[PDB]
Parts: C-alpha cells; structure tokens; sequence
C-alpha cells in the first residue's frame, strides 16, 4: 500500500551519528532501522562498579536515528532468545499506541516491525516501556535513546537564516540506581531479574548513585574526548529519558539552543546553561572560538564531578587573546598591597 | 462603589471544569466563587494508605476557577467550625497582600470575602499559606488548586490565529510526604495536628512518598479515565504548587504548550514533554489523531509508575495506519538472521 | 596592545549592586575588578549553625559585577596567605580556558590577572572550579556570584521598547550541605579541610540541609528587607551555581522575565513563577503596584519556609482597592448558611 522508496540505515554507536543529509531535496522515504535488545552486565564507573544493564544495540544510550520530516520510519525491534525479559519501544516522535509500545511487546526469541510517520520535527526520546513498574526499571537500566527528525531544509535560526553543523554528537545521560550493602559497597547480581527488588528500593528514593554520559563515568574523557576545531559549528544533542539535566559547555555557550528540542520553535541565543526535561531531548549549536579542553557537564556540579556526568571536548586551533588572556600569571601578592 | 454585574459560579470537582465561555463579548463582571475548607482523612494510594489531608472544597486539587481578563473575582472563603486549623488563600493571579493571604486568615467558624482583579492572563496556582512552616505544610497536605484567566477573545497561537478547545481537563499534581515507621510501613494519625511533626521530618528530606493526580494513585485510570474523541482539541491544565513536574502525553504531543502558563506569551509547538515549575500552572492543547489509551504522566517514570503519577485518556475513533502501523506482528526471529 | 580607557569598579556587597549606567554612549572600556578569596566560618541559619565557608569578597554570593557588551573585564583574583586552599575563577560570561579557570589557579599568597571580553549579553554565574571533586565543593561552600553584561542601549522588551529599572537587587541562592551527627545535630569543624569528607558524603545524596539567600536563613528579612516604592520598576537578578530554583514574588509577578538570563532573547511576560537552572543566572523586572510586605521565595515552599529560602520586600505607597480589597473582614459563618 505505501509505495515509497526504501533506504536501510546502518546505525552507529553513540556519541557518533550515522551519516545523513541536513537539507535534502529527496522526497519522503521509508527509512529502515533495526534495533537489537541486549541485556548485559556493564561497567558504569571508574572504580569498576557493574550493573545489570538493558540496552538497545549494546550501548547506553541507544543509537541516534536521523530522518527528515515526512519520512516513514520502519523499525525492526529484535529481542534475542539469550535475553530474559520482554521488551518494546516507545518513540516520543510517533503518534498513537503509546508511541509504539502497545504494538511492539516481544518476548525473547521474537522480533516485530513498527512503522511510524515522522510528522513532528526535533530531537525526541525513544525508550522501552513494557508496562507498569517495568517502565521505569527498563529505562533506568539503560533502554533509551533518541531520534532526530530534521526539517527537509535543515535547521534554521527562527529568523529566516539557515544553520548548518559541521559535526554532531549525541550525549545520552543516564541516571542509575545501584544497590548498596549495609556498609555502602555496591552490590552485584547474576541477572537483571535478581537485581530488580533491591534496585526498585533505590529508585523509590529518587536519588541516583551515578549520572553518566555514554554509559559510564569517564566515557567521554581522556582518549575518548570529543574532537572539534576552532570555527566549526557543532550540534550537541542531549537526552534524558527519566530525569532533568542542565547542560553546560565549560568555556563555551549555546549559540542556538532548542532546550525543549523541537525545531518548529525558534532557538534561544547565547545561553550559559540549558535545561533538558526528564523524558526529552534537546539540542545546542555552538561554534568553537578557542582551542583547548572544554568540559561538558550537567551543571549540578556534584553530579558532574562526583557522580560521573562530565564529558570533554578537545578543540584544535589557535588561541584568541582578544577574547581572553592571562594578563599576569600567578605571582606573590605585592607586599605593598593593603 | 464597584458597579458591575455579578455572576455566581458553581464550581465542580476536578478534573472537570465549570461551564464557561472561551471568547466572550460580555464586559467585565464580578465573578462570585465560594471555597469551603475541609480537613479530612483521605485515601491516597491503591494499597489504601491514608493521610490527614486539608482541602479546598473536599478535593485535591481544589477546583479550577475560570474567568476572563478584566473580571473581578470575589471569593468567599469558609473555614467550618469542624476544622481544627486556621486557613487562608493566596492567588498567584492576584496583585497585593501576599496574593490575598494577608487578608484572608480565618479561624474555624469564620469566613472572609476577598476581591481581586484579573489583570493577568494565564493559568495560576492558588494555595493556602497561613504563615511560616504552616505554608508548606498546608500546601503539601492538599490545599492548592488553580485559576484560569482567559483573554476575552479566547486563546490564540501567538501568530494571529484563534485556538479553541473542545474539552478541558484540570490535572492537579500533589507531592505527598507520608511518615513511615521503623519497618517502612506508613503511619496513621487521628488529626492533622498529630501528624505534623512526623510529616515535617519527611518534608525536610524533599523526597515525596507519593506523587498523585487528582488526589490519589490511580484516580484518573480505569473507570475514571479521561474521555476524548479523535479530532477533538483538548486543553490539559496542569498545576504543581510545591514541586517541579514534567508532563508528557504518551502516544501524543503538546501541539501548543504554555509551560510557564501565561497567555501573553506565544505557546511552543510540538513538544514531547513540558515543564511545570513548582509553584505554577501550565497548559497544553492537543488534537487527538489516534484512538486508544493514552497515559498522561510526569516523565520521571519512577514517579509515574511507582509513586502514583499516571492518568489515562480513553480516545474513541478510527485508527490511522498512515501515522503508525504494525507492519509485522511479533514473530520468531528468522533462523537465517545473523 | 589593547589601547582602551581603563575604569576601576568598586564592588559592593550583595544584595546591592555597584553603580553603573544602563544605556551608555561610552565606547568599550577595560573595566577593572578585584576579587579577594576569604575562607571563614559563617553563620548560615537562625539557630546559629555555622559552616566552613569559602567566598569571593567575604560574601555569599560573591558581588555582582556589571559591564556592557564589548567591554573587556580585567579581574585581579587574590588568594591571601591566610587561606588554606588553592582557588580560581570560571566566568560563564567568558569564552575559552574553562571560563578562565584554566588561567587563574592560585595558591595562598598569590594573585593573578585575567581579562575576558564581554561578547555575550545577560546575567551569568561566576564560580571557583579548582578541578575534580574540588569544583562542587568550592561552589557549594559559597564560591559563586554573578556578572551582568548589559546591552549598550540598556534592556528592551524584545519588541522594540526600552525597559529601565529604578532599582536592582542581586539574590544569590546557595544550597548548603552541612554534616550531622548520629542524633541529627549539625557538626562543626576547625577548617574547611577538616569538614570536607563529611560534607562530601552529604553532597553525594543531593539533598541540601539549607537553601539560603545572601548567605543565611533570614538574611533578607526583618531589618534587612529589600526596599521599594509603588511605581518603581525593580530588576531582581537571581543566581544558582549548582542547583535549580523556582523564584516567585508573593503578591507580585514577573512583568518581564529572562529565566535563562540572556538579553538577546525576548523576555516572557506576566509570569507567576520562573525557573533558574542550576549553573545559571536569570532576571525578572517587576513594577510594584501595591504597598506592603512581599515575600520572595523559591517556590518549593519546603525550601522557602523550612530550609531558609525566603527574602522580603517592604514596599511603601498607597493601597489600590481596585486591584484587591477585603470586601468583608473575617466573621462568624452565618447560622443560616447551608
Ligand atoms: O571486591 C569488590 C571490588 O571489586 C571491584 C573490582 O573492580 O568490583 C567488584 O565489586 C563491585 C561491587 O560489588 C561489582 O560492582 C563488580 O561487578 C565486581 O567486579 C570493585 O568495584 C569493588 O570495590
Ligand atoms: O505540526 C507538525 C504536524 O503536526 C500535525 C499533526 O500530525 O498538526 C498538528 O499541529 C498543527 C500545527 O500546529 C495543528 O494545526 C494541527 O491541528 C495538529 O494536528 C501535522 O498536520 C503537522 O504538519
Ligand atoms: O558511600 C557510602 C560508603 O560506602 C563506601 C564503601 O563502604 O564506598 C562506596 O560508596 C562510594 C560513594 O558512592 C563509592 O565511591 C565506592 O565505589 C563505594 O564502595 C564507603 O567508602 C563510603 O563511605
Ligand atoms: O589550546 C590550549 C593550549 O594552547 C597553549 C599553547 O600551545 O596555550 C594557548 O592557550 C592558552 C589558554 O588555554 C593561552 O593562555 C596561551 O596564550 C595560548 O598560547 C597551551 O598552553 C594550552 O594548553
Ligand atoms: O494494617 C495496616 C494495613 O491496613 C491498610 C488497609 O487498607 O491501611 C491501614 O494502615 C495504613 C498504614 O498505617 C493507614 O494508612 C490506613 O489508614 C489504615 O486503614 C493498609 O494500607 C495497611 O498496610
Ligand atoms: O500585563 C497585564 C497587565 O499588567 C499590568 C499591571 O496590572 O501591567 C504590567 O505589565 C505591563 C505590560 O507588560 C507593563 O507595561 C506595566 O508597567 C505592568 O504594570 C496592566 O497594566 C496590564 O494590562
Ligand atoms: O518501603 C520500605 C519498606 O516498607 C514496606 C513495609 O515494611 O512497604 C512500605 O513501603 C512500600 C513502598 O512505599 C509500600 O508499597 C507499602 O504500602 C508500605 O507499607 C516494605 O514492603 C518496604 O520494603
Ligand atoms: O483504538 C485502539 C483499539 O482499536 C483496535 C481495533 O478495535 O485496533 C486499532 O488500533 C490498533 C493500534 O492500537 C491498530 O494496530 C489496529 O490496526 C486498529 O484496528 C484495538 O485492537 C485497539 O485496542
Ligand atoms: O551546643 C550546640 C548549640 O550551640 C549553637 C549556638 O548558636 O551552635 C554551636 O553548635 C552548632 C552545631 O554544631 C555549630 O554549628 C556552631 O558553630 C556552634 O556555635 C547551636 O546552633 C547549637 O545547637
Ligand atoms: O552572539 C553574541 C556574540 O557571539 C559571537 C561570538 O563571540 O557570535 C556567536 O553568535 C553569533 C550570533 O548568534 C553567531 O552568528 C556566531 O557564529 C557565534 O560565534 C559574536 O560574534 C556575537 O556578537
Ligand atoms: O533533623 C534531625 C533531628 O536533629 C535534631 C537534633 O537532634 O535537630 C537538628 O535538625 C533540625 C532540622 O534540620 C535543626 O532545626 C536543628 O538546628 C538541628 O540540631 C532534631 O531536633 C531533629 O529531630
Ligand atoms: O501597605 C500595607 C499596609 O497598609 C495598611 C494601612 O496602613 O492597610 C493597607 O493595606 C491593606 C492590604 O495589606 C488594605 O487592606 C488596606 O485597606 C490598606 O489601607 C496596613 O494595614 C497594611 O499593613
Ligand atoms: O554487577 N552487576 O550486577
Ligand atoms: O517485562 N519486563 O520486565
Ligand atoms: O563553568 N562550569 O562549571
Ligand atoms: O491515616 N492518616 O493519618
Ligand atoms: O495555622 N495553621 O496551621
Ligand atoms: O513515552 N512515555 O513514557
Ligand atoms: O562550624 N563550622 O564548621
Ligand atoms: O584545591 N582546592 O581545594
Ligand atoms: O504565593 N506564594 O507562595
Ligand atoms: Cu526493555
Ligand atoms: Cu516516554
Ligand atoms: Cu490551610
Ligand atoms: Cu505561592
Ligand atoms: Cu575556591
Ligand atoms: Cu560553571
């Protein structure tokens, strides 16, 4: 019945994004994606703490899907028989049937194919939602990602000017709720099911033990810092499926920010810190002006420094002393000072 | 002195709203409302937990009041002698005297009459605020509602087009702080006064035990789901007098959202999730496009699924397979799959 | 190399603000400021609880700095030898080097001079950020303030009309994490270093013990209420370097609100409650219409009434009975009432 060209997309692991066009002259297509659920124990912090994760495509977050307004998105969701739980998928980009969740519940050993029309532009969360208490549990165990629906003319500034990014990164933020024993040490389990009761008790108190980008503390620091160059316009997509976040690029700004994440709304300009509502994605464009290390955080600095929620950018280029300079390096306070 | 027509409004219990006009050609009126304080033990969750509530008009939230810009609102607040505490009312819609609180403190057995001019458009919180620590306590015990001040021309999209709703629902969200005994069981008390000291200790840790719509977990699910039809434009007013919330309509969107709640500002379009600041009301318009069950949540999914904060809509009509379809029902993963 | 006039600014203690022009016809200048770090024990609540604070200029918040777009800001940061810790400064207004933090680390006995160009308009946080876990610790110990970068034409309403304030106040909100002993009493320490381990444990649970304006519960109540007069347009700058806040003026509104704090964006109009993202500053203009006491709160009322986060305004002038009046004072409920 639906007679449009089909195009298979190969997803890539975050924080990278599969290749796509910004502006396009192609008409609507059926864009075909496959997501495979993987339950697995994962390391989440720099001390080696593990937890019983549940993922799309083996990553936290799940991969970013990119389509254009008016495309149809045909998703094959696979639940391998090595998994233990039923899973499904809810797309906040989609209309009807609980975002798709009501049409995609699959037991281990099954797969399902859902199609939804990309009628709404922006970045959106997708997440597992099997029903009842299993909804938060699957989400905070890692089963969430995002999809971006671009306008066919690409981004604009809300004032008639095109905006184009040179690079795009997807930062998925995950609140985790890892049980502790009586002495405070994190507990380990042999399966997600065995971890559930203790995990739910932590969840109920609404205070995460970890808040991480790309699935673990330090994931996007060190050798996995995000690269850019002075002069490049970088789009930073940020999602949080369960809990608020307040992104901030230390040493930079958000030149154009869609904090509610929806491209039918003009962006705000020149933000220091923006706000991702739990259950949403947002996006910020920034043109780097200075080289060096930048930290990208949630600006609850306790979360950023002590719970895991810091990423780095490493930016190559020449320093601009007009924008900032060290006029005088550290020196003894003058004896004459009053 | 004030020589305008008077009109008595009969309030109705949430989530329903008393009858009103959107656009009106009537001039300003004195709109007369009565609110009666009721302290009573109420059931707040599906396990039967009770707590010592304090309400306007016997409901959590208090009822939605609807007037138009330039009306005067004359409120008789009654504190029956069967109550134990003084009460008052603060309207965030009003100007002066702590929103009215400084003019409306009444002991059991008394009533008072306040008039305020509706100079500011939007949805607004009203709440009790007797002074000092009694302010949060009365609010989180249930004494809060909302008022909507419509423009006389009704709503608009901020771009010169009228917006009209076919149905309106008021979702009041309440954070509750129910004491527990040493084993974790919720405690019961014979009066609000007896509950206070233990409740204040829970409040101080800023983590609710329950987060509910319309006064209890499951209030707006099952037989009390909210009705709509495909094609209807529904206004969903959401308030939270004490704590942030992040509304989301699962399977839908916010077509036009005033998350800060004030109609002098253009709405945002096409939101997945919006944000109600504690101490405010906001509103979202959505035109249903698909039949079926929708969940309406705060998108902290722990709160939604495990603390009480889920409502349902039941929407009648025909399914649109263009917007979404199950291409292939659950099936065994092909043996040929790699 | 940089050949512009220099102008030394003398800072003043919050909530007051050093003298400045709104609109200016002066060209860019190098605006010279000095900040001196002071570690000291401070009283934070009305029961006399102390904690080991760390400050810029002896105050929480640090003082508000005011410049205009295109000025250069040359900051001498001094770390006296009576201090125990290294310190630095990050300006969210600045571009590069982690906002300046990477160029300003000074040990006790040292000073440093940083210059940054004020290319971005708005109110912005500044804060200490020495590295790693020391970043949140220094911030939540008090080392944060704000800077305002005005447009050279002063404020506007985003619709081509100038806005001018008659008075400006800076409200810095501070979340504090004071350790308790086994009985719940707050602990005291002889130095910040000695307090660190116990403080970090409180910080990790993300629940402050105190939330205060101008450095202590009750700081801006009583004899230190903020003054205004009916008819005056007052700008209220609000910052929070670590944690969200939801400002509300009880009995008033935000006539023009930049909740994200950046003057390149039009303000929202007629807000009841606004939202300061942790790690940012915002600003609200309000023209007082009624005399009397106003409370200015974060509208988590538990925080406001029970954790310290209430300020007062005392507004002189004549009452306007058209906007609000007590039609009938408290009286016995009629025996005839049903
Ligand atoms: O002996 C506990 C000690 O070992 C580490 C090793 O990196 O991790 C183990 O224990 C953790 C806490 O139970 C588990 O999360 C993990 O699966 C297990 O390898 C340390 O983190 C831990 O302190
Ligand atoms: O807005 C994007 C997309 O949403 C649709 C529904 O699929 O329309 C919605 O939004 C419109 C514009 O705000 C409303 O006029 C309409 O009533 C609502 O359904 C598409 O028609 C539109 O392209
Ligand atoms: O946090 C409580 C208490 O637990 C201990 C181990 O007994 O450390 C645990 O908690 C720390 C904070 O989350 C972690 O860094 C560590 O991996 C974990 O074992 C104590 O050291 C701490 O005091
Ligand atoms: O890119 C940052 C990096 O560049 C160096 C020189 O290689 O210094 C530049 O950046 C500094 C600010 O971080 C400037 O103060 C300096 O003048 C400029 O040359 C490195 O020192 C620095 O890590
Ligand atoms: O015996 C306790 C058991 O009874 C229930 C009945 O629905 O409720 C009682 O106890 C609750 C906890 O103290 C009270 O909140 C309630 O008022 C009382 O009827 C169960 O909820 C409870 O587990
Ligand atoms: O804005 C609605 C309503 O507010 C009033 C005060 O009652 O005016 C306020 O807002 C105006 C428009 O932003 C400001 O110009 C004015 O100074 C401020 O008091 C009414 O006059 C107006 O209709
Ligand atoms: O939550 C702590 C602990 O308390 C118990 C009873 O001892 O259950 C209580 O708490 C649950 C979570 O809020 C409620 O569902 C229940 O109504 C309440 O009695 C334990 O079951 C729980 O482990
Ligand atoms: O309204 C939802 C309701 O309608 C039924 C048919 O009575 O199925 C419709 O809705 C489904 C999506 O929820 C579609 O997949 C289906 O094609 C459509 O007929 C019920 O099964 C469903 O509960
Ligand atoms: O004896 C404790 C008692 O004294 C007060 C006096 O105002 O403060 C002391 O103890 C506090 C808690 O340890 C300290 O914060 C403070 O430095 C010290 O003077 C009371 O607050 C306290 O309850
Ligand atoms: O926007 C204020 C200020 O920012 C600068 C950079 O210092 O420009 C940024 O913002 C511009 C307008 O949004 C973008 O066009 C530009 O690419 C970005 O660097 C200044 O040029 C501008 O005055
Ligand atoms: O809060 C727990 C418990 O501690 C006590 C003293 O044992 O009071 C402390 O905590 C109160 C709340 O923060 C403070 O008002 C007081 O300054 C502090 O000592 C108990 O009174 C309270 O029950
Ligand atoms: O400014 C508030 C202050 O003024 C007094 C008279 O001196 O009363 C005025 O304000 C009241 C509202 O707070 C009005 O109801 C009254 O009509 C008006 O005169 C004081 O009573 C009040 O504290
Ligand atoms: O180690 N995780 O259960
Ligand atoms: O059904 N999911 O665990
Ligand atoms: O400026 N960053 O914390
Ligand atoms: O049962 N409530 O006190
Ligand atoms: O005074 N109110 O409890
Ligand atoms: O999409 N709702 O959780
Ligand atoms: O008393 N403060 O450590
Ligand atoms: O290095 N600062 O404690
Ligand atoms: O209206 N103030 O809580
Ligand atoms: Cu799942
Ligand atoms: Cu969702
Ligand atoms: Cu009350
Ligand atoms: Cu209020
Ligand atoms: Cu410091
Ligand atoms: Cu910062």
């Amino acid at each position: 019945d639906l007679k449009l060209p089909r195009q298979r997309v190969d997803l890539v692991a975050p924080p990278f994004v599969h290749v796509h066009e910004q502006a396009t002259k192609q008409g609507p297509k059926i864009m075909e994606f496959k997501l495979v659920v993987q339950e697995k124990k994962m390391v989440i912090d720099e001390k080696g703490t593990t937890f019983q994760a549940m993922t799309f495509n083996g990553s936290m977050p799940g991969p970013l899907m990119v389509v254009h307004e008016g495309d149809y998105v045909e998703v094959t969701l696979v639940n391998p028989a090595t998994n233990t739980m039923p899973h499904n998928i809810d797309f906040h980009s989609a209309t009807g049937a609980l975002g798709g969740g009501a049409l995609t519940l699959i037991n281990p050993g099954e797969q399902v194919v859902l199609r939804w029309k990309a009628t709404r532009t922006g970045v959106f969360v997708y997440h597992c939602a099997p029903g009842g208490p299993m909804i938060p549990w699957h989400v905070v165990s890692g089963m969430n990602g995002a999809v971006m629906v671009l306008p066919r003319d690409g981004l604009n500034d809300g004032h008639g000017h095109s905006l184009r990014y040179d690079r795009i990164y997807y930062i998925g933020e995950q609140d985790l709720y890892v049980p502790r024993d009586e002495k405070g040490n994190f507990k380990s389990y042999d399966s997600p099911g065995e971890a559930y009761s203790d995990t739910e008790e932590v969840m109920r108190k609404l205070t995460p033990t970890h808040v991480v980008f790309n699935g673990k503390a330090g994931a996007l620091t060190g050798k996995n810092a995000l690269n850019a160059n002075v002069g490049e316009n970088v789009l930073i997509v940020h999602s949080q499926a369960n809990r608020d976040s307040r992104p901030h690029l230390i040493g930079g700004h958000g030149d154009y920010v869609w904090e509610t994440g929806k491209f039918s709304n003009a962006p705000e300009t020149g933000l220091e810190t923006w706000f991702i509502r739990g259950g949403s994605a947002g996006a910020a464009l920034y043109k780097f002006l200075q080289p060096g290390i930048y930290a990208y955080v949630t600006h609850n600095l306790i979360e950023a420094a002590n719970l895991g929620a810091t990423a780095h950018f490493k930016v190559e280029g020449k320093w601009n002393d007009d924008l900032m300079t060290q006029v005088k390096a550290p020196a003894d306070i003058p004896t004459g000072s009053t």
